[PDB]
This record gives C-alpha cells, structure tokens and sequence, in this order.
C-alpha cells in the first residue's frame, strides 16, 4: 500500500511523489488505483504527444479533485513508473478543465538525489522552453478526447506551491 | 494484492487484465506470483521471438490450467508490465501443449481507453497478419525448450470467448 | 548519391520515399542535404510531440516551395532515418504555411513490403484517429518555433495524391 | 510485501533476488523500501556509467550493512525493475567504502530459467571483461558523489559466496 | 562509396562486413542498394522474430545467388545499420532456399575491436543456444512471407568459412 | 561526400559538426572513414560508460594528431549517428594521451536549432555536473582498453575554442 509512504520527510519543501507516467514515455496515461495500488491504464492518448516531465502525486493528500494533489517532477532522466521521488515543490500550474479546475505543482529533486537543480528555487529558474512546453502539453494533449477541454490559467510561485500541499495534508485527516 | 482488482466492471464484455509481458518486449517470460504479487522471471526464451501482443490474465478466475485464465490484449503501444487494462474479449485461441490443453483469449481495449478498435467485435476484425502472427508465436516460441511442445488447434468467437470467462468467474468461488 | 533513385518503379502508383524523420522518434527534425546527402539536424522541437508517421520526400521530384514532394509513410514499425520505403499514395493533406501554401502526401507501403495496407486505397481506409493525429501534429508541432504557423485546410483523395506526384516528377531533374 | 518471497527454494545454491536496478539501465540508483515495497530513487548517478549487470538483494536476509545482502545477477537481457530472479551464487566481491565494508555476490540464473550459464560454477567462468567491468563500475561510479569513496578489495569463490548467504539467512531470525 | 571498402585488411582471416540489419532490432529487413548505397526497406517481417546477430555482407565479394557474401556478426551490442564491422569468420551455416541453395557465414569481431571473442575460433565455441537461435531464426523468419521457405542443412567449420570468403572475393570486382 | 560540407557557415562562431557517436548511446565507439564515408565500428567499449554528449568532428579541419577537430556537442536529445549539427563552441578540454597531447572542444547548438543554449556562452554556463561528467568520462572510458590512458589537464575558455577552430581550418583542405 502506497499509503505507507508519508507525504514527505519535512513538508512542505520535502514531498514524496509517486510517479505514474515517466517523462518522454509512450503515449499512455497511467493512473494508480488507491485500493489495489496497481498501475491502471486510463487512456491511450489520441494526440501525438508525450509528457514533458514525470507526473504523479503526493501520497496521503487530498485536493478538490477528489484525488490527491498532482505533481510534475523534473529529472535528468525519466524515472520508472511506480517510483517515488524525494523532491521539492517550486511552482503551481493553474488551469481550468471540463470538470471545474485542476492544479498541478512543478517539483524538482532534492540535495541528496541530484545537484542538478540546487539553484532552482522557483519554476522561473527552469528553462523557459520547458515551462512553455509544459503549458503546451496540457492545453493540447486532450484535443482528441471528445467532450474534454483544457485551458491554461497562470503560474504561481513555490511559496504558494508549498501552500497547497499544506492544505492537502490535513484535508486527508 | 492483485486480488483486490475485480475480474472486471461488467463481465463478460468488460474484463480487467493484469499484463505480465508487454508487447514487442525483451525475450523474457514474466509471471506474477499469486502469493507475493511480485513479477517472477519464468524463463529467458530460447527462440529469437517476441510476444505479438501484451499477454496477461484476468484477476480472480480459474480454468483447468490450475492458474487463472490467460488473455492477449491488442494495444496501440505496449503497456508497462504489471499494468491492468480494461478490455473486452473478442476471441479464443485453443491449442494443445505438453501438459494437456491451454486456451488463450484475445482481447481489445474499451470505449474509454481507446477508439482504435470500436469496430473490433471479434478476432476476425483484427488484421489477418496479427492473427497469423499470434498463431505463429505460440507454435514456435518453445521450440528450444527441451521436452515442451505446442500445437495450435483453432479459433473461437467472442461469444464463446465471453463464455469461458463466465465459467472461470465462479470456478474461483 | 540519393538522386540516383527514381521517383518510383512505376510512378505514380509505385513510388519511393527517402525517410528524413522516423515515426515515434525523438523530437528531432532532420532534413537531408542534397549537396552532400548527409543528414542535417534542422530543429530540436520545442513542442512535446512526435511524428505520427515517418516523414520524408520523393527523389527526383520538385514541388512549389522549391523542395521535393513531402510524403508521410505509415509503416508497422518506424524505419531507420535515411532509408528508402517503396510505397503507394492514398491521400493528400493540404495546409497554409508562413511562406504560403503547403501539402503533405500520405502513403502506405508497397504490397511486396507488407500485406497490412493492401485494402487501404484511400486515406479514409486508415484509422480515423491516425488521420486526426496527423492533422493535429502538423497544426501544433510548430507552436513553439517562432515565425512559423500551420493551418489545416483539408484532405484530398488518393487520385489527387497521384496527380501531385505526376506534377512533381514533371518539373524536376 | 516482498517479505512473502522466501530467500530461495534451496539455499544456498538457489537464492531469489529482487532486482532494484536493471542492467544497462538509465543512470539512476533505485532502492526498494522495506516498509512500503515501493521503488525509491536513491540518487541520479553523477558519473556517465551504467550498471554492468542487474543488481538487487536476496529477500529475508541481513548482513552488516544493516540492509539485506546485495547480489549482482548476469542475464542474457536485462530484467524489469522489481522482478525476482531464481539464481545461483557464484562469487563474492569484497570492497571497502566510506562507511566500513560492503560485500556483493555475483549470481547467475538457474537450470529452469536459462541454459546460458550451465557451465558457470564460479565467477571465473564468466568472461574476464565482465569481471573487470564489474570491478571498474563500483570503483568509479561514486567518483562524483561528494564524501563517498569505493576501493575494490578482492574476489572470493562460490563456496564462500554460498557461505555469506548461510549466515545472512539466520541473522534475520 | 561502399565498394570503396576491401573485403578485408588481410582476408580471409581479417574481413570487413557492412551491416544491413542490426541485432535485436525492429523486424525490418533492410538491404543496401549498390546503385545508390542507400538503405532500402526490403520487408516488414510477418513473423514475430528478430535477428539474433547483425546481418550484413562482405564488400567486394560475389556469391552464387548474385549478391555479396552473407555474414552474421556476433557483437556485444547491436551495431548501427550501415556500419562496417572488422571481424573474423568462425563457421558457416548451410541451407536450401526457394531459389536453390544458400549459405550464411557467422563471424566474431576482430581482436582489436573486442577481447570477448578471441578464444572463439570455431562456431562451436559460441554458446550452444546462440547457434540454435540462428538455426531457428532462419528456419522460421520467412514462415509468413509467401513464396519463401528455408531448410536448415547443417553447419561447416571455420576453415570452410574462410574458403568461401576466398571464393567470393575471387569472382568479384 | 562528407568533406563537401564547410567547417561552418560563418566560422569560428558558426560551425558544423558531423556526429560520430551519439549521447547516452550504446558503448560503441564509431569513427567515420574518409576514404569511404561509411561508419566504422572502432571499439566495443570495455568500461561500462556512455558518451555524455554526442561526439564528432568538424569537416574541412586538420588538427595535430592528423585527424579533424574533435567536438562534443551538447543537445537536448541525442542526434542520429552520422548527422550534422550546426553549433557554436563554448569551451575546450585539454588532456594528454598515450600518443601525446589531445584536445576536445565542447559546443552547444546554433540559435536557430534550439533556444535552450543561447545564454550558454562559456562552458562554465553549462551545468557543473555535466562539465564533471565529461572530465570523468574521458579520464576513465579507456581504463580497460590496453595501451591507452587519458590524463585530464584542464579547460580553456570559449575564445580559445574559436582559436583552435581557426587553426584547424587553417592547415586543412
């Protein structure tokens, strides 16, 4: 049970993220059931696109999606599906979808995992093309799913990124 | 425990299949133990062949193999090992092996996973080469395993494919 | 030399396409120099997208924009970069570029290369999602390259594709 | 829980090994937590190196690392992460590290998994370059991790390789 | 040009092989044009099989069937398509085709390319399963291509392989 | 022909590099013949290491050791072997070989190829770990090839890299 994994070692700036879809992976949406812990294939993406970064969730949280809080982690090389990355939140990606709103945070590995992003304090420190690529992926990856839309709102800093994790931690209590 | 996963949402025409070997994967037979849920490597295949499609089993079933009922699912791109696909059975592949008989069903993803096979009602709707390739794989993939043989019998439709799942559901009760 | 290859053994029904970019490949736009026949790295794609079919051109052809005839070849597996596929046109995709009007043909392999695409004689015989991914790919793969933009106009039948081949072979060396 | 898996079927010469890092894999150290069973990313390796073989551990053991006994298995093709290989120990690789000593055994699949190494009785039967490559990997793969060193001591045979498993079996009792 | 390459620095012990199909590659039969030196897509394989060694030919040789000498080069890792391996023959595989009689040599890389195959001087020094996969691959990889069929006759020693090289170099340009 | 390509559109700021070995590729050292322009397999690497950047040379240049100018091109994704990257030098790596003194330039792609490396104007603008992996790779990738050894001397600025380009173009065809 992935519930055994804490939301981190020192939340907010130390979250664990269980990866469901690796970066640059096959065009397949995976989602982890929270009763069997198995990797469920949600949909074979219609668009000819791939995820710009690893995307998963923080364990033992709850937002207004009904499901835990979604995270996108940037790594030097994609991680295996079902893996847990000790990362640090550095931004929040707000956007409106068919069923209300959705909010993704962008994350980055920790001191002991990788020195690559010691200078990444907030999402603006990542390369501009990546941020532009992350926005472009979510706006268009569901363009062939009938009835489903996505519109990108704006970005928010790490301090508010590290805020929504604070509120999702006890919303699961 | 994969036993938490039901055999489906609306059996017969809505089975779940836990994939043990992805399509076009490395020449390695994986099998999921049903006590630890871990992915066990059964044998490194002697033949220079790969699985024509993802092959796994429906959870919480039982046939006359002693183990659950085996399924081959056709997907636009191979799924990760240990994943569960919400698919629909569309055929049955009968064949005789060293220890009696074995029966595989061919399956196909569902409305909400992929529109690719909305027109696939039975195995004859899949391309002929695939069916010919699935038969050729099982007939020859054990040609270098000493003492083991496989002979291909015939094909059966979805209605009888959806029959053996009916009988394997309660044979596990 | 590359232009030591005819446009087709029996054009326009039988044509050759040198492949410049493979399908499902890394997002690297390759274009083949004709002074040198070396593979030139033209663009590292900004958008998180991949080519839905192997992209290339017909040897010994000259289109309007000054270069040979663009062809997307649909194959069972992605072919190597710089390899020659013997194929047959089945449709034509029309668009307007930043430089004016553009057009990409779509083709399936020759009968002797694969039996998978024989009853595919028009582009509408191809899967409906594949046609939509080609439309979606070309409409958005330049979204993050500045100065470029693509507007999808509409498809034309297999007979017009063979006509544009005839006209491209016409004005060339 | 991987604890359900025995240390083998007939220890010593029949150990099970849960693979955490596949061979020739991405430069990523994985480690399996022994409370959640999840695949944890330990560190993104600084060196431009890959693991010469699959490396994991024997379940339900304990050495003087505090963690179970580490094993390197040689296979015809890399196994998926989180898989369990029925292998046979054929050597011991002693070496001193920043925190005391570490000891790895080299292993090899069994009769029923692969005939490739029926003649491999001890690590000297494997190709010399592999042994030289295994030594070179561990000596240098942490050259960019600050504060961490590794020095290679020597090799020991299967009989002593099959000894340390004997002592790690009951050290977990 | 490709035929600007000798059959070997010191034939028949030292030979060159241009590789047409890599090992463990996608099931695409490539053959290299000699008018053009471009890589031609000859066949999308029907059978779910892959080449057990990199397939190619010796430059500046002419066999009976009208084409250069077929050689399978066993390498630690699959080499790129269209690349030149400096290798040494160790055996000969004999068969009868639909067009008559055929023969494929098997070779291991030159000493300066790898120390892994030095004490391999006959094909029986290669692993016994590898010899059987080459026999099984050629006997079945054309099972689904109509009009073709291959019958394995038997192997011949390393000395006959060097003799066929001498005779192939003999009648050529 | 390959030497039908200039050293650069506007050397030394704009240069071309034919890539001989891609990044993160299989440990196969390729070198491009100039008699033939075919890709020659030079060495199957003994050490379990991979190239940290795509390795190649500048056309129409002549260095001291008799061959064109070595350049490592850092790219978002590894480019195909034998492809031409339009790039800009940002630093120089100096070393002493078994044959004397050696030097490898490091380069980032031209502005028109990617916006990711524009504010990279010196090699110290590249990530500090990447600089260390190139130093570590060249210092150890020949550890298991006998007769060879590499000693890292130190880096030099982007202005010296443009100077060595000028001198390499100078004494050449």
């Amino acid at each position: 049970s992935y519930n055994n994994i804490p939301a981190g070692k020192d939340a907010p700036n130390d979250i664990y993220v269980i990866i469901e879809i690796p970066a640059n992976a096959a065009p397949i949406r995976y989602e982890i059931d929270k009763d069997s812990d198995a990797l469920f294939v949600d949909r074979f993406m219609g668009t000819a696109m791939f995820y710009p970064a690893n995307y998963g969730y923080v364990p033992n949280t709850l937002s207004e999606d009904g499901d835990p809080l979604d995270v996108l982690v940037v790594t030097p090389y994609p991680v295996a599906a079902g893996s847990v990355i000790r990362c640090r939140p550095v931004g929040k990606l707000n956007m409106e979808d068919d069923g209300g709103i959705d909010a993704k945070l962008i994350a980055v590995p920790h001191e002991k995992l990788s020195p690559l992003y010691k200078d990444v304090k907030e999402y603006t420190d990542l390369p501009q093309l990546l941020i532009n690529q992350v926005e472009h992926f979510f706006s268009h990856y569901k363009d062939l799913e009938p009835g489903k839309w996505v519109k990108i709102s704006g970005w928010e800093g790490a301090d508010v990124a590290k805020a929504e994790v604070i509120k999702a931690i006890e919303a699961a209590k």
